[PDB]
């Protein structure tokens, strides 16, 4: 009377269906979910600053808008732009908007520095019905709506050197009446004509008189450009009419910061990784919850599911039930 | 005396080579291709619908040059357009040509809609002996060339809302005449001005006098702009002189709908995918043929065959 | 009495770490290093025609700056831009900079063809004392400032048909200068005009009338721009004022040529692949020296070293 010896393995009683070289879907014992399919639906506040534009986007807050006067000189690691935000200041256009709202996200700061600028026979500080601030007439905080003082628009040129060690941005705009009358009414000259320019650069913008649809009371636009002084570059400003005028410059900045449209309310909790969504974990190394990523997140897939397998082959003993 | 069983494998007198981690080259007893490398040269017209351009551009059938026609309102998954493609009416340029066909092609449709613009203070209906329609002076279908009316060209201010679900894409343009002489006698001011406008954006045009080469008789030239208006926004045109009026908007969609430029004939059978060189079958992960291509298509890779082993190494006697 | 056989493997005192599937350290007899990590810090001078910029951009060469002289019709695989490179002929912009170099760049020559246009009732090789050609004032070799002649400037319309078999590249600009009183004094009408156009495309170009900042003594400038003629086409420039011509055009190629912004020196030796850090071997697949390269190159990673084993799980003892 010998003995007998069995060599042999685990199985458990509910396996997991997982892919390999050579089946589309095999069991095993154990595996694990590399996908993050789901969110909180809330943006977590930390650990990164979070600027919740609420009824602002970031052009009008760079502009100063009187309702978004709230956000001067703001700083955010993700500014979240919401879908009920709305303008409601002089009714404006900016060529390549896009480009303007990025390198303003990217920079991460509304930071902004008064300068003395000299408007020698004009009149300062114009402003409009169509831009409220407290019971009278306003304007956008950043710039100064220059006009004829007495009978006269003399030609301004006017420089601001960069003596710094930093970037300056300045904008600046062109006013595009809805009448000839309003335009000699304003600038005298019947076509007025602003040149921006630096030692390497220059933009000329002839205004455009004629309506537009009515915005806030005014078929009349203003055009929004924008120009960049390097450290031992020179600004030079020259027109005729039609300018209106930086009060100054922006810092910029280099770093992490950018811009998200988003509608998720923003909550008290921590996650690398936001989301349109929302926050996510990121401890899986893919996701399938929005392609749009700010932060250390997980690599965007196309499938919901991908599962790793964390055991052996389950083989059951086959019953006769 | 015992007995002799040995075990063993298949082989064959010809395998196939295949590339392995460690070799560029091994012999197995059978492989299958994953590298689509041909074509039949022709495009199948089914399961997508093919529109085939014949001797017109998009941009031409769109703007309506009188030889396109016959492509008013039309519809197609694939737009194909032919080298042989002529324009044959005024001579024309578009500023960010490639982003229009681009943005019509995607929607599939030349679908016209007119609207009632009201021009009040000129003459409508412009037209060219560079564009003829029958016996006498045409111009694109689509467009109103504007001139004076007695002695005067009024600024023109005119305004049309949309009111429906989709967007309106209105094509325009602005006229560039040859000579002072032309500008003043067709819109009497000496400088022209086109500005078109949406609540949000706005394009100002200034036209610019002088010779451009000669095409069908003309110096001048007409350069073609677009606006899309959105729901609820609301479209406005201002000019003293030198508009290129449209008539009405085209109505856009989204979907599956593209352009492609090719010669191969269209045929009657059934391909998924299509390409330049014409149609090819998709049961392969991989294709050489075109890296330019339309539908369920293999990926293009730059090998002409790679080979996946079907079978074992091949030892054989 | 019998005997012991016993199998076995080698082992090495010192192994290697390397990365598998499982264990990101395990110790192997051997491996190599597939990341090339370091430069000669030299450009060599084959097999690949290195042009050195010196003080001059592609830019400044292709107008023509002074200084800039020596490098007429030259070519090149590679032409190395220096962070010492200035300007120093008349202050200029050019619209689109970025696109006009890489379009040069990649021509991969300077090669200019000296064309007769005929410049009708104007002064031609206007000069400046910003642009020192010898001791007396100058320009850009490559274009012919035109200005009045006698008390007028009449309106220029000339033609170059391109006959032959490639395609030319115009390279042409506009004036804007300081004052009414420059503008008047140079081309006697008071705001100029220059359109430049073949029979599909066309530019149109107003001068702005203002002080820029102060370079080499002045606050006017030239816009640069840019237009390629194919074969069949013809070239056809219109103008009352502040047009600065072309002479000729440069003939375009299509190949193998580049540019790149580098310090490194040039040096006498063989290296397929070029860095800006300098030449770089390229018998590993892999480089963490720089993104930007040309030639045969290991392809770019962020890691700086991954090792290949080249032997057996090392046992010691
Ligand atoms: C160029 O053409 C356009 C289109 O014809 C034209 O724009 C239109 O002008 C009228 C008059 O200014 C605008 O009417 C306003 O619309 C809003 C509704 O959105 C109303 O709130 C306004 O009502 C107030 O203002 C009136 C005074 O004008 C009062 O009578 C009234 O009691 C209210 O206080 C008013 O109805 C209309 O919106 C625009 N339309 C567009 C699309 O812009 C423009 O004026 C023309 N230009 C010239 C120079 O003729
Ligand atoms: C500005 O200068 C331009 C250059 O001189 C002027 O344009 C020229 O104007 C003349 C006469 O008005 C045109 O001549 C006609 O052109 C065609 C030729 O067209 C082409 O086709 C034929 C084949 O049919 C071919 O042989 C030619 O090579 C052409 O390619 C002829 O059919 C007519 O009989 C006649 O010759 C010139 O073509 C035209 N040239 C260009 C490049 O535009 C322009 O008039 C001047 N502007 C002003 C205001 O004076
Ligand atoms: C078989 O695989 C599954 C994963 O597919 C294993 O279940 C997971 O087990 C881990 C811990 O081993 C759980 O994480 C823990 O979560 C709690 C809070 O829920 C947290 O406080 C702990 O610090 C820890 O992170 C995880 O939730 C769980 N996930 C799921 C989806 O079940 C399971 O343990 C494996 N079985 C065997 C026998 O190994
Ligand atoms: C518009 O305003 C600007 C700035 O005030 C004027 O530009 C400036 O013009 C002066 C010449 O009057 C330039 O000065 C020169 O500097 C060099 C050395 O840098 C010196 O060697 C010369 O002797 C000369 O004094 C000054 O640099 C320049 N400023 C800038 C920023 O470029 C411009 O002339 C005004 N124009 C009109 C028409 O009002
Ligand atoms: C995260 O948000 C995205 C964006 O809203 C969701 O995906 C979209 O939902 C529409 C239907 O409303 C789908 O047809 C599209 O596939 C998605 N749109 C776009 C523009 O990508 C997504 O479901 C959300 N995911 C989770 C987990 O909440
Ligand atoms: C090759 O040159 C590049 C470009 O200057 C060097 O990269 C810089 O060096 C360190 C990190 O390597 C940083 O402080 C700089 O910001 C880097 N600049 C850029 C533009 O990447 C690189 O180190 C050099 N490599 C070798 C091997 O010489
Ligand atoms: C913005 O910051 C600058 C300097 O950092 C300061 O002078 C300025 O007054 C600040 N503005 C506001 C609104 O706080
Ligand atoms: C080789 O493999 C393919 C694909 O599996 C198959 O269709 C073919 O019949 C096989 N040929 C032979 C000779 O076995
Ligand atoms: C398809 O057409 C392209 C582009 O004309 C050509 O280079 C290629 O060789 C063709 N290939 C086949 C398989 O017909
Ligand atoms: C490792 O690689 C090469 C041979 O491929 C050789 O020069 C070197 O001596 C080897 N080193 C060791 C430790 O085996
Ligand atoms: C430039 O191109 C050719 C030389 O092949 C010739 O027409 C011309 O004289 C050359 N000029 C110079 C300066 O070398």
């Amino acid at each position: 009377p010998g003995a007998t010896l069995c060599l042999g393995h685990h199985a458990v009683p509910n396996g997991t269906l997982v892919k390999t070289i050579t089946d589309d879907q095999i069991e095993v014992t154990n595996a694990t979910e590399l996908v993050q399919s789901s969110s909180t639906g809330k943006i977590c506040n930390n650990p990164h600053r979070i600027l919740d534009g609420i009824d602002c986007t970031l052009i009008d807050a760079l502009l100063g808008d009187p309702h978004c006067d709230v956000f001067q000189n703001e700083t955010w690691d993700l500014f979240v732009e919401r879908s009920k935000a709305f303008s409601n200041c002089y009714p404006y256009d900016v060529p390549d908007y896009a480009s303007l709202r990025s390198l303003v996200a990217s920079s991460g700061t509304l930071e902004f520095i008064t300068e003395g600028f000299t408007w020698t026979g004009v009149t300062q500080n114009g402003g409009s019905n169509a831009c409220k601030r407290g019971p009278g007439s306003g304007f956008f905080s950043r710039l100064n709506w220059l006009t004829k003082s007495g009978s006269t628009y003399p030609v301004l040129n006017v420089t601001m050197p960069n003596n710094d060690n930093f970037d300056k941005l300045y904008i600046w705009g062109v006013h595009h009446p809805s009448t000839n009358q309003d335009q000699t009414s304003l600038y005298v000259q019947a076509s007025g004509r602003v040149t921006v320019s630096t030692r390497r650069s220059q933009q000329t913008i002839i205004p455009n008189i004629g309506s537009r649809p009515w915005v806030r009371g005014l078929s009349s636009r203003i055009s929004i450009y924008w120009t960049i002084v390097k450290p031992g570059d020179v600004l030079v400003i020259n027109s005729n009419g039609n300018l209106i005028a930086p009060r100054g410059y922006f810092k910029m900045r280099t770093g992490k910061s950018s811009i998200m449209r988003s509608d998720a309310p923003i909550d008290t909790c921590i996650s690398e990784c936001i989301t349109p969504n929302g926050s996510i974990p990121n401890d899986k190394p893919f996701q399938n919850v929005n392609k749009i990523t700010y932060g250390a997140c997980p690599k965007y897939v196309k499938q919901n599911t991908l599962k790793l397998a964390t055991g052996m082959r389950n083989v059951p003993e086959k019953q006769t039930r």
